[PDB]
């Protein structure tokens, strides 16, 4: 419980994201301690009793979980690519056949068994454990992968990076980012405070884009 | 020559006008055909339907012979007659929701995408918006329900809100176009698209 409120955030969570949740939390909750993990492990993570994870920011959605409960704290934007000179560039367009043609680097979790949102499209896959690895490979021309923008922001402007899904999603790939928190914190006011400044700052965050 | 459309009843009508209105700046002939989202995709994948383009909230990958894209949002509420059990609790998980009855759409056939499928194994099924919140209101159960479709009975007081603690504003939803893959060459599609978008976007955050 609030005790020592211990929060995991996954590596698909901008800093942004991440920094903001960190304010809310300790202006609420007084001790406060944060977990990283790739979207793969959030959820095991906080399945396993051993770990003792009051809430959990992530985008990998689990209708139920044993203990949790789930809420929708804000969105966050990721995309497809590739290298430039990679053949899916060569093509103007694409379907979600026409990569799966094509050798996909994607996130892989220590279990090995996926979520449907995190699930390989193609069956020419490849798998690693963070995003900085498969940055790794789809900049040397191995693959295609799914990252978050503030991961291949730099990198796309700076042309060492190509983008697949401005067709599909123009601006990026929305995905929801989800708040699993412990039944303990149901009754707690100081969590309700949080959900609602965070909401209120992640929204300021994200609208602000567009200045 | 004749673009089949097809709309499910999900898409706001202010979204179905919009996607008329830009339709018809590229194109001379255009059906409009609606059908409920638990049968959408079925019916596109039907041979002998000659649908062109679809425009649904339901989600599935690949599909045979149509390209996939999002062609914007949409917003959906958890609803419930307000003196149902759920309304006096607050309702912090979605195992509070499958214990009691819910009120889903039905598929012609049976069979449920992953986002239309009932949570509950308590459910009754019906064909149409209209019908589900005929029993909302009565008592019988909580559904999901396009915005548009609830807008004025959650202000008469008729019908209570059970989603905005889970998403505040509303459950957002993405709606999908599926495109025959003839579609990806012509430029009138591709300009129906980043119109309609324009314009889509334009109309959602208007809502501030
Ligand atoms: O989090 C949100 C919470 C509420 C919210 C409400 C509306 S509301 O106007 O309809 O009430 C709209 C939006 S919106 O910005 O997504 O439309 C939101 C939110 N979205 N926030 C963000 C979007 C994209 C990025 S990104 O850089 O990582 O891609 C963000 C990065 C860091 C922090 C927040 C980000
Ligand atoms: O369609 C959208 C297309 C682009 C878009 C871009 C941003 S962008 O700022 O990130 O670039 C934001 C948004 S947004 O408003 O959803 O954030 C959108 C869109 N959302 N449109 C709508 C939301 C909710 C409702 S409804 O509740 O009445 O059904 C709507 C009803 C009719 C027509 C459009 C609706
Ligand atoms: F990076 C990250 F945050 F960790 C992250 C976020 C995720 N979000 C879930 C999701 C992924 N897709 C998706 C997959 C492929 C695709 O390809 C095309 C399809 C049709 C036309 C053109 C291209 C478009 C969309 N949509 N939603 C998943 C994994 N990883
Ligand atoms: F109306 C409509 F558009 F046709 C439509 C849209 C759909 N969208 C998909 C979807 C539904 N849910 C969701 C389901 C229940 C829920 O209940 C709670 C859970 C935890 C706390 C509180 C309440 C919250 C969210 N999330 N995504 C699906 C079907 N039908
Ligand atoms: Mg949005």
């Amino acid at each position: 419980g609030p005790r020592n409120l211990r929060v995991l955030l996954d590596t698909a969570i901008p800093p942004s994201f991440c920094d903001t949740v960190s304010s809310v939390l300790l202006d609420d909750f007084n001790m406060v301690s944060l977990i990283r993990t790739s979207p793969a492990d959030s959820l095991a993570t906080i399945k396993q009793d051993n770990a003792e994870i009051d809430i959990a920011i992530t985008i990998d959605e689990e209708l139920k979980i044993s203990r949790f409960n789930q809420c929708v704290l804000g969105y966050t934007k990721a995309f497809v690519v590739a290298h430039p000179q990679h053949p899916l560039c060569n093509a103007s367009l694409h379907s979600i056949a026409s990569l799966a043609n094509y050798r996909q680097i994607s996130l892989g979790s220590r279990s090995g068994q996926h979520s449907n949102l995190l699930r390989p499209v193609s069956d020419k896959v490849l798998f690693v454990e963070n995003f900085d690895d498969m940055l790794r490979l789809v900049e040397a021309g191995v693959g295609w992968g799914i990252a978050p923008h503030y991961f291949v922001e730099e990198r796309l402007r700076n042309g060492t990076l190509a983008v697949l899904s401005e067709l599909y999603e123009p601006g990026g790939i929305d995905t929801k980012v989800y708040c699993y928190y412990n039944t303990a914190l149901e009754s707690e006011r100081s969590f309700l405070r949080f959900l609602e400044s965070a909401r209120q700052r992640l929204r300021e965050l994200g609208r602000q884009r567009f200045d």
